[PDB]
């Protein structure tokens, strides 16, 4: 059962991989290890290795660890990033300290085609859509990814796109003008529909090509916000559970909804009502994931036969307080538990 592996070391990091896995070449300096592109000659497909860094080294990291090993062995979609591969060189759970995953070489973030290319109409559409199919599926296994942006989206060369990863939030930064206001603001308990505001942002920016609220700030992107959203109503002021949030908001000149068509000119007026429908401020009221595969601005994609949903998550494990070794055992038991897609 056992194939051979090989051992090479790749920028002071000592790679031990399976002969399978050939031409490894790093790729990426990330935070939870390193990344390599590597071929893979039993599949004949292009793949990324990552080899997470110091996985058990304390009960967070190692819970961390096999929450993020639980997530990719359940993530089994086209538009989602899921796992090729699993694997470690150990022969036994006491050798046991390595994790190796493998995926499918991407070619590009969204950052980097957005940058670069200008997006006619059909490529929003195609793009989104796809978000929104892998959403569709992120959602029905109750798991939010609370931080959707376009660093966050894979994409190759024929637009197909997956989702991916599920002080560092202050100033004029890309990694908050894409959080909706009540997980940025702690206005109440969050539901899914945050990931909804996040497609809005992405969307927007996708057809103008400019960020659509590059606040400076929490307070500056409040503003931008509400300038076009509108100030909250009665109703959304009730919600918002935290009285140090609802008092400062009263504090503010209330202000309309704008007009959409009048900020986003030129655009397909059906792209126009879509995004009132995914920029709501009151999160209740927002379009689903499921409901927005339905709108008439995918329908030359849209096929509700082939927009699937994901199988049970069983997530109690988040609960749990356990020792080092015994994550470091449950992770070891998924390792050796993975079986590979046909
Ligand atoms: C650490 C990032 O470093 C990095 N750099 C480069 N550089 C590319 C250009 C490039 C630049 C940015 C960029 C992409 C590409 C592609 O989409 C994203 C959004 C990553 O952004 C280059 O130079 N090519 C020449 N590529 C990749 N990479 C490419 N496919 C990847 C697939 C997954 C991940 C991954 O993170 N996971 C996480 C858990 C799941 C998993 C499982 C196994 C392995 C990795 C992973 C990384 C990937 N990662």
């Amino acid at each position: 059962e056992r194939p051979t592996f090989y051992r090479q070391e790749l920028n002071k990091t000592i790679w031990e991989v399976p002969e399978r896995y050939q031409n490894l070449s790093p790729v990426g300096s990330g935070a939870y290890g390193s990344v390599c592109a590597a071929f893979d000659t039993k599949t004949g497909l292009r793949v990324a290795v990552k080899k997470l860094s110091r996985p058990f080294q304390s009960i967070i990291h190692a819970k961390r660890t096999y929450r993020e090993l639980r997530l990719l062995k359940h993530m089994k979609h086209e538009n989602v990033i899921g796992l090729l591969d699993v694997f470690t060189p150990a022969r036994s759970l006491e050798e046991f300290n390595d994790v190796y995953l493998v995926t499918h070489l991407m070619g590009a973030d969204l950052n980097n085609i957005v940058k670069c290319q200008k997006l006619t109409d059909d490529h929003v559409q195609f793009l989104i859509y796809q978000i929104l199919r892998g959403l569709k599926y992120i959602h029905s296994a109750d798991i939010i990814h609370r931080d959707l942006k376009p660093s966050n989206l894979a994409v190759n060369e024929d637009c197909e796109l997956k989702i991916l990863d599920f002080d560092e939030m202050t100033g004029y930064v890309a990694t908050r003008w894409y959080r909706a206001p009540e997980i940025m603001l702690n206005w109440m308990h969050y539901n899914q529909t945050v990931d909804i505001w996040s497609v809005g942002c992405i969307m927007a920016e996708l057809l103008t090509g400019r960020t659509l609220f590059p606040g400076t700030d929490h307070i500056d992107q409040l503003k931008l916000i509400l300038r076009l959203v509108g100030t909250p109503g009665a109703e959304l002021l009730k919600k918002i559970s935290s009285e140090s949030a609802r008092n400062y908001i009263q504090s503010l000149t209330q202000m309309p909804k704008m007009n959409f068509a009048n900020v986003f000119i030129g655009a397909n007026p059906l792209a126009v009502d879509l995004l009132e429908k995914m920029l709501v401020l009151d999160s209740d009221k927002r379009i689903t994931a499921a409901q927005a595969l339905a709108h008439a601005y995918f329908a030359q994609y849209h096929d509700p036969d082939d927009e699937p949903v994901a199988d049970p998550y069983d997530q109690s494990f988040e609960s749990r307080d356990l020792l080092i070794d015994e994550w470091k055992s449950l992770t070891y038991d998924e390792v050796i538990s993975f079986v590979p897609p046909p």
